[PDB]
């Protein structure tokens, strides 16, 4: 939300056994203040990738973390959103669904 | 090369059938002075997108063209490169693989 903003992502499904690469196009961002967040009922996950998996501060390049449940028969919704680690500033959710592999 | 460069892509292989969506991060563009220029022999195609798939000058997200043939039995690589019209600049060739479809 304010300054957190997701533009665009290359997918928004994914294997709930998690690796999926991502590519979130966003706002200014600062690489070394800057965390992808997977949230739903009862757990949590941050993708991964590194301070230099983030390009020019408008873009993030990581793979998703495995689903709480890695024997999915269904989808799941979960929010995806940017967190800024120091404040725990949240940008808007964007839907994601883990499926089944 | 100097001022085109392709930073990261998220594929590097597609339908030779086209219209596969990429995200293409690079080093700062000029909207209305950037395209995909695919190459090939006796052959070059363009990616497909507007001055708003452009995300903040240092990302690029295209349909890409169909190759030249649709028959494609095998994959065959081509060049992927970023070129500016203007001044005919163009970045270091990227292979990108069309492949049977």
């Amino acid at each position: 939300t304010a300054e957190l903003k997701i533009c665009r992502v290359n997918r928004n499904s994914g294997s709930c056994l998690g690796g999926d690469e991502i590519f979130l196009l966003c706002d200014k961002v600062q690489k070394e203040d800057i965390e992808v967040y997977f949230t739903g009922p009862g757990w949590e996950a941050r993708g991964s990738f590194s301070q230099a998996d983030v390009h020019r501060q408008v873009a993030i390049v990581f793979r998703t973390p495995p689903y709480a449940d890695p024997s999915l028969q269904a989808p799941v919704r979960v929010s995806m959103q940017l967190r800024r680690p120091s404040d725990r500033e949240l940008s808007e959710p964007m839907e994601f669904q883990y499926l089944p592999d």
